[PDB]
């Protein structure tokens, strides 16, 4: 009978735990949290503190007890392991009750810590005002600050998904908020330009965005005036508990009642260095693909761990809770010697900003610039569904592929609906191989309320097939501001619509005209053609390369263009 | 030039006309509509009539003006083509003003003609209050009825997607309407336990849903008494345009103010059939991959056309509008010598019932025992996002496939929220070649408001990959009414949940109590195990199974089983 050990209780070791037993019912199975709670909902804790989620007990899914009666497991909260040793098979625990100390032995031992936010070295940063969010302390934390000292203005560091999400409850609390994101974007899984749209949302709700900027240094400053009603004083906003003051990277003062850091994570790596097991390049526990450490009968997996890039193969840190979920299930089939292989992370990832959400798959385009991989792009803007049936929605939507053999890099979706459909969708047929030419022959759900004749993932399918064809030649939003002089720039929109905005020196034909006013271009220039979104561009293209212009289409419109600035 | 000429100007037919142009500046496009629209909208027309889609011209997304200053294609509409000389290479067009005729020659020719609605052998069906829906002016002809005969009950008869969409657009104009279908079910894409869903939403609603009649006489009266203010009469309630005295194959009568019939469509194949072009034993015309006819000059392609089902091979009649279209594309490339291939139809649909949608793709279990081919299925009841942030719906899921290939052969689901996003992602791996194993590696996007640490999906791959490997073993709803004297029936729910229906003659042992009580159960006998959705059940059975009991978990859960009565 195994004597099995796991550390965490959370997505990667209470998903090991429970599939554990459902193997066998004679293994002992003894899991370590030095938290009070197992199976959080971690996810779930910006959405709580903005009252979103009004129910504190509907965070917790799983306790001790109900571990016990359903599953056999013996769950031992409050207890930390603070060593390894491998030779002799034991850990140390220590009871966070009393301070004392016991061993326990294992067979295997599954760890599954997680990641800690990211400490910075930013002086004066540690003080009663400031807070990371990891767990249900560290929420009532944060919920604590808030009432007692009366915030009326938060700092948000980070414009990853743990920033934007707390930039939003805070929002969402009338709270004025202030998000400092040193990267010129909010959300790096996705590129600038489909990071332009989050960030004019952001801007919208009177958010205070403030990108290229870093915090240099924080100073907290204790109250010592008490204001009253007594002294006739006004005490609605006074800050009883302080005041915060933060140098920016540019030497502006900005001044706040709390301030939030959200950085990022890194993996927890204290113990298994320790013990000795491998540590891979980006700091986080080596595992193959059995999820096994250097050590064959230690386990690890989740936050903790580096994972193999689906698309590239290399090493990553994607620190998300399926990848854990489906990790700590597999980790407890091998323990029970059946050889799976975990089959690389892709990334899949979705935030909500306000009305938008912001989705991705695979590789970014600063990712495969970085990686020396030759690539090309396509965007569409196509209605979430039928545009004649109420509540379409704009899907702006990034395909990245091999120009030569179609290979499937990336996905990138932002808009109001349907963002989760279009990023699954691409997820499947990227994890299942299928290149974009195949992409073209999807036959997805519709009927006017869910869909259109041809999805937005059909359109992206043609566009970056024609290119791949050569029956479209590109220009991009970054190109196309510098032309040369054998070049002539094109509008194909209606006069009415350059009031929205245009390119600096265009000639305007309209596309449905442009059949019979096409003796006024000349054939000795090439014609560099944008329309609004692409799609008239392309028509355009058409006629003109139909009759021997050398031509190029600017691959998502003018609204590309105008969001990439 | 190529010269080109298009018989029907909407979903294949225009679609053809664009790339056409697209493809070739000089190419000759004639494409004849013998009604007054191209391009309009057929799936918005139930939309119209409710007022969702509030105005008339939103269903106009063409006109023979626009069609020629975009992509010079000369429209001509009331001009319908009587013949086709195919060794001559001319067609017969009739000009419905005139009824004068006139012959234009082809290069090549395009069908498009789609598919006309089924008239029954029904004596008195023939009347001013019964319509069938296809274009606009049946859509304005069903308007005009109800507003002049003050329609307050209405009869629709077909339980397909058209049927299910004037049905729920009646209601909402607060007609009381009765929907006949003749099957035992609504929506025969999904299976009848699956139906159940949309069986009691309809009901809910108050709508008066016959399953398995039929209608066997039509009687229409006209009506001699007008009544009148000046009379002293109420004014109400009449109905100047007539009455309908339907009766039923059960015998009974009902009287109705409208009869709309939904009873599905038969291609249009009388030009083809004159014309001696291959008709296949479905009915419709027979085309090859390149949607060719049996003349090589000669295409077709949408609703007129038999289509190769993508699971067996076969042939199909699926009449969806993104099968058209991009049939219609295909079709103008390989009359430019493209040589490109259709790739088979799943039949991919969905239907909005009121709040519910249900959703398809791939094969039905109907369709596969008929066929004779070997299959197991899996459901589940997954909430669609996670269920502790709100607005979460179940979602309710059925798989289907080879139980020791694991080829994906269809999916189903029904369910208030998340449909539309299942089903596509179910039609692409499908699509891509993916078994149901592969189907538990999917990384698909998670944050609350949009999906669960795992999905709908994942939890259907791990259900169904049990069964294939041995590590569950199932009962259905259909067989858990039986049972041997080798068998006891064990309801592994709360004693609390019994109070909403059960199976009689049940042992009770809530799961987690099982563990401790497990000695209360013979070993000599197969444990025959159910819970809610199934998910409890399955623990069970692991328990029992690992203590060496013979068991069967309920797949589906009693909530499957509910709902197939
Ligand atoms: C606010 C927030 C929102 C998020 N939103 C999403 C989202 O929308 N989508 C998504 O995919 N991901 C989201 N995540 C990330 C997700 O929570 C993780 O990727 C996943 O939980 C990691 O699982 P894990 O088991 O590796 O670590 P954790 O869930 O962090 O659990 C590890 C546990 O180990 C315990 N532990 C550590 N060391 C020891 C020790 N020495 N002894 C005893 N116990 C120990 C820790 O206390 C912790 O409780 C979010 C995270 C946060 C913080
Ligand atoms: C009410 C309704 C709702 C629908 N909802 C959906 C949905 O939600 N999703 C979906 O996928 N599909 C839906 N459809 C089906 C979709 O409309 C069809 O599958 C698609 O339009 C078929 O395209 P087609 O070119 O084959 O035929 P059609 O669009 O019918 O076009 C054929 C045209 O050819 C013309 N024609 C025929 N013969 C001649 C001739 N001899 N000479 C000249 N003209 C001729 C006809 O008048 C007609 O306008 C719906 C259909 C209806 C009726
Ligand atoms: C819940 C938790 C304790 C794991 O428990 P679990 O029992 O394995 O998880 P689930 O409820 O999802 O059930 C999955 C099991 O039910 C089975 N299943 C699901 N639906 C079923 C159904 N309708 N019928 C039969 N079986 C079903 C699956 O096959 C799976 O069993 P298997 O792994 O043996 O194949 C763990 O995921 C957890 O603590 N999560 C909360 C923390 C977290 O993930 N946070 C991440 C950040 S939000
Ligand atoms: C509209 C209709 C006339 C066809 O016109 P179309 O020009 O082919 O259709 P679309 O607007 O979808 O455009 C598709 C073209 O735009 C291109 N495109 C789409 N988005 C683009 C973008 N943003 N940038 C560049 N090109 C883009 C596509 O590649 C495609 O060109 P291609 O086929 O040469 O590759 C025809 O579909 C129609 O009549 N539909 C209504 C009738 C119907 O389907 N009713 C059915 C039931 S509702
Ligand atoms: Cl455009
Ligand atoms: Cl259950």
């Amino acid at each position: 009978m195994k004597k099995i050990l796991i550390i965490g209780g959370v997505a990667g070791g209470a998903s090991a735990a429970a599939r554990a037993r459902r193997l066998s019912e004679t293994a002992e199975i003894i899991m370590f949290e030095r938290g009070e709670y197992v199976s959080f909902a971690n996810c779930g804790l910006p959405y709580h503190i903005s009252g979103e989620i009004a129910q504190r007990s509907a965070l917790v899914l799983q306790t001790p007890e109900s571990f016990k009666a359903r599953f056999n497991v013996e769950v031992r909260v409050k207890h930390e392991v603070v060593a390894i040793d491998r030779a002799a098979k034991l850990v140390t625990v220590r009871r966070l009750l009393d301070g004392s100390e016991y061993q326990e032995s294992y067979d295997t031992l599954l760890l599954s810590p997680g990641a800690a936010p990211i400490v910075p070295p930013i002086p004066g940063v540690d003080n009663p005002l400031t807070h990371s969010l990891r767990n249900i302390p560290d929420m009532d934390r944060i919920l604590q600050t808030i009432q007692m000292n009366n915030v009326e203005h938060a700092t948000v560091v980070g414009g990853g998904f743990i920033g934007l999400e707390m930039m939003e409850s805070l929002h969402h609390l009338g709270i004025k908020t202030t998000l400092l994101e040193l990267a010129d974007q909010v959300m790096t899984p996705v590129d600038r330009e489909m990071a332009g749209f989050a960030h004019q949302a952001i801007r919208d709700q009177g958010v205070d965005l403030r990108l290229g900027t870093a915090l240099s240094e924080v100073s907290y400053q204790v109250q010592t005036h008490v204001a009253s009603d007594a002294a006739g004083e006004d005490t609605a906003h006074q800050h009883i508990k302080g005041h915060l003051s933060l140098t920016l990277s540019n030497g502006e003062l900005l001044e706040t009642d709390l301030l939030i850091m959200a950085i990022g994570v890194r993996p927890e790596t204290q113990l298994a260095r320790d013990a000795g097991l491998a540590i891979g390049e980006l700091g986080g526990i080596k595992v193959n693909a059995m999820m096994q450490t250097s050590d064959p009968a230690i386990y690890a997996v989740g936050d903790a761990v580096e994972e193999q890039d689906f698309v590239t193969g290399q090493a990553c840190l994607v620190p998300l809770a399926g990848p854990a979920n489906r990790q700590g299930r597999m980790a407890a089939d091998n323990m029970f010697g059946r050889e799976e292989r975990y089959q690389g992370t892709q990334g899949t990832a979705i935030c909500k900003v306000f009305d938008l959400a912001v989705g991705a798959t695979g590789k970014n385009e600063k990712q495969l610039k970085q990686a020396g991989i030759a690539f090309e792009k396509v965007y569409v803007h196509t209605a979430s569904h039928a545009s004649y049936y109420p509540g379409a929605e704009v899907v702006s939507f990034k395909l990245l592929f091999d120009p030569v053999k179609g290979t499937i890099f990336g996905a990138q979706a932002v808009g109001k609906d349907g963002i989760d459909k279009r990023i699954d969708v691409m997820a499947v047929a990227q994890r299942a191989g299928m290149t974009v030419e195949q992409l073209q022959h999807l036959e997805l759900s519709y009927a006017p309320p869910y869909g259109s004749a041809k999805d937005v993932i059909n359109q992206a399918a043609f566009v970056a097939s024609n290119i791949i064809k050569g029956d479209a030649t590109p220009i991009h939003f970054d190109q196309i501001d510098n032309l040369s002089e054998d070049q002539l720039l094109l509008d194909v929109r209606n006069p009415g619509e350059l009031q929205n905005g245009g390119l600096e020196g265009a000639v305007n034909i309209p596309v449905d005209e442009l059949r019979d006013r096409m003796h006024e271009l000349p054939k000795d220039k090439e014609i560099i053609i944008f329309s609004q979104v692409g799609l008239r561009g392309n028509v355009a293209y058409r006629q003109l390369v139909n009759n021997g212009y050398r031509a190029r289409n600017l691959i998502g419109g003018y609204r590309t263009y105008k969001f990439a600035s």
